[PDB]
């Protein structure tokens, strides 16, 4: 029972709240690992909820801290031959999107591969090519974008197909945990220089889904895999292979119709619980994604929050939520 | 008085259409002025339908072409303290977002200032300064962006307030054929290196639009305004002092529930049959356009057009609609 790992960020204020002059109800303290919620009560006397996690970020948090701390270890994992699986989750406005792929600096200030707000997709994609550049182990790279919208599967980096074309789901008759999906189009990323492009491939793809569907973008769940198959030649000539799998999932917001985001849960109180039926196959999303909940794949959550007083009910609603999820064991 | 100037442009075949071996159903002859429609069967033997409208513009057509030749005579107009507005019409996919606004060259290939893609919007912004921080001009340059859904008015420019935000408007009291907009921001760009990051966020704002509202890039009207104030003092020592207002319209999609579009036709069809009465307030599109269409402000139509025979009812709808229009009597 090897317990997943639970980390939380904090977003900070947007220019909104500045104006308005806004005080946090949020307080992390990172050596404590600790977070810490004020949810009532005045200045000179009040009531807070405190949590303790693996990590915590604060309000400040750079991206590349997020990386370091968090993903840095998992990519190393990855590149051993173990899969791993990151997933963000939290309400609507709180920094998913924001932390599993970042935004542009504005006004062209930097080029994509150093950009201060890349986050976690286009950091992971530029670190594979640097790790392995000249370690003896070749490698490929492949990348896909699978993501399911009121319990509907879409391709977002196919570029024959339109987004609207659904995709079909089976089991795999090898592996009995797996899945295969007919029509998910893995895409070879052969450099560091082809990254950005396929990329906004699939920002464009995110457009159309968005005009089609309506809330795309809360609504959806994400899964972007990268796997890389490696081999080692020893000094005898003897070849050595390992897959390394990541999915980076970028879950649909948690607010309170969404059955994929309803079994998630369901999946995690029966593997907390540890009762012995896990309705995995209740929905596309936990069938999927089966051997990151209570499996083989080594998992971590990310759990973003926000500092503002008016989201106090989400974010408790969130932190409960991530503080349970401590407790899923995976081998 | 000036006829409103109508255009017509052919968007090329994109990759799927030059994949599947698709022959356009349009031959543009822009010399003679002339769009052709195969409207019925045959490449060997075929009825047609021509008309004739002020430009017309090809599949080949270019970013840079639609520039030299129809926005920089308007610009001109502009900077010599004159109202223009130009509007896209035509339906969703066949290039009205692609020739106002335009889209980056994947890869990070160009700055924005420089990137073949950009339409009217960035090349105008870009040209006042070029322009006007030459000659012996003092100008201040102020942009809006007032988009309308389902009857509604939202400032997507406006960085402190979030795209919800509903705003009112009023009947001008001394501006007879005018409105006010309470709330709607004017930014002030100092300078050409102000113009992106303003841009930007009217893109991140359009992305929380789609998010929220159904349909809302096909189904809502962008008015991006730019305001020039001008005190020019001539070689001779003599100050001019000036105003001009550009309006760059990008329409709902026309194809086959819209109030402004429904009467945008008809205040077309009254502005064209001379009907006594014109109904401009049934719309707030068409209260606030009120001076472009049959007023005082000098106004161009760019139609967009589909190659593909898939769009041949809507293509004929939409050149239909546009040569109408070319009989509407402005000042
Ligand atoms: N760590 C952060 N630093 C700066 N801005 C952030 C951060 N996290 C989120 N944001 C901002 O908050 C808003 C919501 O972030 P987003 O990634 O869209 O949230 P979600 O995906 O959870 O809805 C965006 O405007 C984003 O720029
Ligand atoms: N003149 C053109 N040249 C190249 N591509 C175009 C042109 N016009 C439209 N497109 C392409 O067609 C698709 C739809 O264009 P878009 O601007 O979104 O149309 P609309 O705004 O009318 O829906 C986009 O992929 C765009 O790149
Ligand atoms: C900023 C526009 N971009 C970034 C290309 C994104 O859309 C994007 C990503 N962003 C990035 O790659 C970066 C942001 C800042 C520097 S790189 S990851 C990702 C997407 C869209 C779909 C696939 C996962
Ligand atoms: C490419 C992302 N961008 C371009 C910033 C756009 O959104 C954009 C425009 N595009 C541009 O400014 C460019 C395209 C290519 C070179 S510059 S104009 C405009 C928008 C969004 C809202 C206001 C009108
Ligand atoms: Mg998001
Ligand atoms: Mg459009």
């Amino acid at each position: 029972g090897k317990n997943i790992q639970v980390v939380v960020r904090c977003r900070p204020f947007n220019l909104a709240e500045r104006k308005a002059s806004a005080h946090s109800i949020v307080e992390c303290d990172p050596v404590r690992k600790e977070v810490s919620v004020r949810t009532g009560g005045l200045a000179d006397k009040s009531s807070r909820k405190t949590y303790t996690f693996d990590m915590v970020f604060g309000a400040s948090t750079k991206q590349i801290d997020v990386y370091r701390s968090v993903v840095c270890p998992i990519l190393d994992e990855v590149i051993m031959g173990y899969n791993c699986t990151i997933f963000a989750y939290g309400q609507t406005g709180t920094g998913k999107t924001f932390t599993m792929e970042g935004e542009r600096s504005p006004n062209e200030e930097y080029t994509w591969e150093e950009d201060p707000l890349a986050g976690i997709i286009p950091r992971t994609l530029h670190q594979i090519f640097e790790k392995l550049t000249d370690n003896g182990t070749e490698f490929s790279v492949k990348v896909s974008l699978l993501e399911i919208y009121n319990e509907e599967l879409f391709d977002l980096l196919n570029p024959s197909s339109d987004v609207s074309e659904r995709l079909q789901m089976f089991d795999d008759p090898r592996n009995k945990r797996g899945v295969i999906i007919k029509g998910l189009e893995e895409i070879t990323v052969h450099n560091k220089d082809e990254v950005y492009q396929i990329l906004e491939k699939g920002a464009a793809k995110r457009t159309t889904a968005a005009t089609l569907m309506n809330a795309y973008s809360s609504r959806s769940h994400s899964v972007f895999s990268v796997t890389i198959h490696m081999k080692e030649t020893t000094i005898d000539g003897e070849e050595l292979v390992k897959i390394g799998k990541l999915n980076l999932v970028d879950l649909a917001g948690s607010e309170n119709i969404n059955q994929s985001l309803l079994t998630l849960g369901r999946v995690i109180t029966a593997l907390v619980e540890r009762t012995p039926h896990v309705p995995y196959r209740e929905s596309k999303l936990t069938r999927i994604l089966q051997d990151s909940l209570g499996g083989r794949t080594r998992t971590s959550i990310i759990a973003t929050i926000s500092p503002a007083s008016l989201n106090l009910e989400e974010t408790l609603s969130t932190l409960e939520y991530a503080h349970r999820a401590k407790n899923i064991l995976n081998k």
